């Protein structure tokens, strides 16, 4: 129900962004592999985020 | 450091959440995005097993 799609999409949101703010602390520990991996990481969570939305963003 | 240790519990959160949110997507019969959070957790995972071997201990 809308309950569950709204807890769904919120959470499809903050994944988007804890991955962006891990992606700016990996770069500021200088951690470049992981930086690279946590960018794509943060793409795949703009995938998911724009799915989401299309089916729960009423 | 405790800025490491930071950066290793948010990946760890990440990978947990996104195995929450594949979970309550299976539950919704939401298949297209189930499909894409189960990839969003492989990497994440990948991730988070990287960050561990780096900052861990």
């Amino acid at each position: 129900g809308t309950k569950q799609e709204k807890t769904a999409l919120n959470m499809a949101r903050f994944i988007r962004s804890q991955t962006l703010t891990l992606l700016e602390k990996l770069n500021e520990l200088d951690a470049d592999e992981q930086a690279d991996i946590c960018e794509s990481l943060h793409d795949h969570a703009d995938e998911l985020y724009r799915s989401c939305l299309a089916r729960f963003g009423d």
